[PDB]
């Protein structure tokens, strides 16, 4: 898939955007890929922050659905008007297709300032589209309408400015070294997974597995950090802070409220940790664990200061850049599993390395999940 590699452009963190065409003729639109939802939403005003935005009035294919949308988050919301038009993907397949579009006309804290992209791709399943499970989301439409098979695979790059692929349709098996594992979806909505067992430096953080899934693990490319439930990260940042000791940092650090600095091409690696994620594994009691190096969660701001990439969370676990940067991430809908396999491009040093190692034996994984 030649045609598809490197077809991913951002800036850190601002997240990953894939280049789309809308209407008739095509309206070129950066598109920020995301994984952790399932709306495909642009602009569609001169927002100040935009470089471009979807006129619905240049396109004779645009149909009128006449439904709102509200969708508010933590503070901040997007409201837009649906429609269906024609979509394409110019570094992706060779496929023109019919999808559900969310005119973006009033937002707040949405569009970020100084980015280059002007709306968001869902990837993720129908049961979490706003307004409602009805709204099939763009990739359930490429593969309904196209011979396209039901998988795509992300490959995202870690280093203003940041690059990566999306793979539609197959994996490029260029794109990562060893071999794939694969970790089953426990439900279509979100690409909702089970940890299993957390290590830090190789030593059991020795928790109740069901406390890594709460409320819900999941795969995410629109998310920057690693995000653990709040007890999970409490127990990891004290391990940290341990494992860590030959240099001692301001209690403020470790909950991501200050940043850390040191001078240009002086950062100890070896001060921190490896951090290790056992997931659910294809076959009854048989896990595997995927492994990053601090690379990954010591992430550089610009404005050398870096940031600690690991925060709590409400939501539940989210493996964010943090986690993917490091992996080809395989997302096999059309087999409710997802591969992971270490990726040809991820930062390392030359000590240390990412890795997908198994299989290991891990008992009541299933228990692990949530009800
Ligand atoms: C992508 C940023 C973080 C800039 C955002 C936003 C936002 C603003 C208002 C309403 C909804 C959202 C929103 C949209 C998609 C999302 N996807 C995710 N994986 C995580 C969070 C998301 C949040």
């Amino acid at each position: 898939f030649v045609e598809m590699v490197d077809n991913l452009r951002g800036k850190s963190g601002q997240g990953y955007y894939v280049e789309m065409t809308v209407g008739s003729p095509p309206q070129t639109l950066n598109i920020l890929v995301d994984t952790g939802s399932s709306n495909f939403a642009v602009g569609a005003a001169p927002h100040p922050f935009l470089h471009r935005y979807y006129q619905r009035q240049l396109s004779s294919t645009y149909r009128d659905l006449r439904k709102g949308v509200y969708v508010p988050y933590t503070q901040g919301k997007w409201e837009g008007e649906l429609g269906t038009d024609l979509v394409s993907i110019p570094h992706g397949p060779n496929v023109t297709v019919r999808a559900n579009i969310a005119a973006i006309t009033e937002s707040d804290k949405f569009f970020i300032n100084g980015s280059n992209w002007e709306g968001i791709l869902g990837l993720a399943y129908a049961e979490i589209a706003r307004p409602d499970d009805s709204l099939e989301p763009f990739f359930d439409s490429l593969v309904k309408q196209t011979h396209v098979p039901n998988l795509f695979s992300l490959q995202l790059c870690g280093a203003a400015s940041v690059g990566g692929s999306m793979i539609i349709g197959g994996i490029d098996h260029s794109l990562y070294t060893g071999s794939l594992w694969y970790t089953p979806i426990r439900r279509e909505w979100y690409y909702e997974v089970i940890i299993v067992r957390v290590e830090i430096n190789g030593q059991d953080l020795k928790m109740d597995c069901k406390e890594y899934n709460y409320d819900k693990s999941i795969v995410d490319s629109g998310t920057t950090n690693l995000r653990l439930p709040k007890k999970v990260f409490e127990a990891a940042v004290k391990s940290i802070k341990a494992a860590s000791s030959t240099e001692k940092f301001p209690d403020g650090f470790w909950l991501g409220e200050q940043l850390v600095c040191w001078q240009a091409g002086t950062t100890p690696w070896n001060i921190f940790p490896v951090i290790s994620l056992y997931l659910m594994g294809e076959v009854t009691n048989q896990s595997f664990r995927i492994t990053i190096l601090p690379q990954q969660y010591l992430r550089p701001v610009e404005d050398d200061c870096y940031k600690f990439a690991i925060s709590q969370s409400s939501t539940g676990t989210v493996m964010g850049a943090v986690i993917m940067e490091g992996f080809y991430v395989v997302f096999d809908r059309a087999r409710k599993r997802i591969g992971f396999a270490v990726s040809a491009c991820h930062v390392h040093d030359e000590f240390r390395t990412a890795a997908v190692e198994g299989p290991f034996v891990t008992l009541d994984m299933e228990d692990c999940g949530y009800n």
